[PDB]
């Protein structure tokens, strides 16, 4: 195939990007994005200060055009993200304990139900651990309302829309032998034991050279999977977009029955949230890399 989604596709999986809202006046992103990707996860659009500005009030207006945008152009939408330490909107930055854990459970709620059937994949929640040594869970309002935080949003999410598959997303935790892998991983373990609605967990692939590409990958996605979830590269981005990394990675999700797919973080180069590291398949007047090559070829075996 062509394309990247359609070649993705070939093998029931999806090829994705991060859609800013912004850029949707762009008519060389439009149309690019438009043709090469059938998932699209909005970049800032569906977090919690964008979609809830204030308690009790909500705002779907660039989380709409984002997905009305989607599916006008034939994608899959995941939702990015419902319980996150980061990008909260200063009212819940001033909650803690019971009142958080109420407000947590309420956006959830509102946000999933404004959406309900119509959204494939959800971050329920995003980076609960620590980098480092330790395995430890981030300090945030979120976990110092308890341990059970994470469990809690997966709950309630499960209840609000039974459709939608229910994913942990986080960076860091990619390489097998990394102690925040090993923390995620006996995590999902647990709320399996437990009868957490977990569904699908979510690397993001942010791949650098303080955090670089391992051919363990492979043995990550394969032990995750094996579980009892799905695995999703959910935000690939690979410092200096070397065609080399790029079909490793891709190679390694086509390896993994139950990984449903590859989002990349963004279209070109210049859409990236880290721009100066040329990351992505694009150049910045829409020409495709080497890595754009080798993904493809890839996809198409
Ligand atoms: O526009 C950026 C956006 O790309 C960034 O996205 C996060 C990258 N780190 C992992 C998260 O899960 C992503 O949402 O968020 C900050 C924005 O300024």
């Amino acid at each position: 195939e062509s394309t990247l989604g359609a070649a993705a596709a070939q093998s029931g999986r999806y090829f994705g990007t991060a859609i800013a809202s912004g850029r949707l006046s762009d008519s060389t992103y439009t149309s690019i994005a438009g043709r090469e990707f059938n998932m699209v996860t909005a970049e800032n659009e569906m977090k919690i200060d964008a979609t809830e500005p204030q308690r009790g009030q909500f705002n779907f207006s660039s989380a709409d055009r984002v997905y009305n945008w989607a599916v006008q152009n034939g994608k899959q939408v995941r939702g990015h993200t419902l319980a996150w330490h980061s990008q909260q909107p200063g009212w819940m930055q001033s909650l803690s304990g019971s009142a958080l854990r109420q407000a947590m459970i309420d956006h959830i709620n509102g946000v999933m139900a404004h959406y309900k059937g119509k959204i494939v994949q959800w971050d329920v929640v995003n980076e609960a651990f620590a980098d480092g040594s330790s395995g430890a869970r981030r300090d945030s309002n979120l976990q110092r309302s308890g341990n059970d935080w994470i469990e809690v949003a997966f709950r309630t999410a499960r209840a609000a829309d039974p459709s939608a598959k229910l994913c942990y997303n986080d960076y860091n935790v990619e390489n097998w032998t990394w102690a925040k892998t090993q923390a995620m991983y006996n995590m999902v373990r647990d709320f399996k034991q437990r009868g957490v609605p977990i569904d699908c967990v979510g690397f993001q692939s942010h791949f650098n050279s303080g955090s670089p590409y391992n051919s363990n990958f492979r043995t990550t996605l394969q032990n995750f999977a094996a579980l009892g979830v799905d695995v999703a590269i959910t935000e690939l981005d690979i410092q200096g977009a070397p065609a080399s990394t790029y079909a490793n990675v891709t190679n390694d999700c086509l390896a993994v029955s139950r990984c449903l797919g590859i989002t990349v973080w963004g279209v070109r180069d210049s859409d990236s949230w880290r721009s100066e590291q040329t990351p992505l398949l694009f150049n910045n007047d829409g020409s495709k890399k080497a890595a754009y090559t080798a993904v493809l070829d890839a996809l198409n075996g």
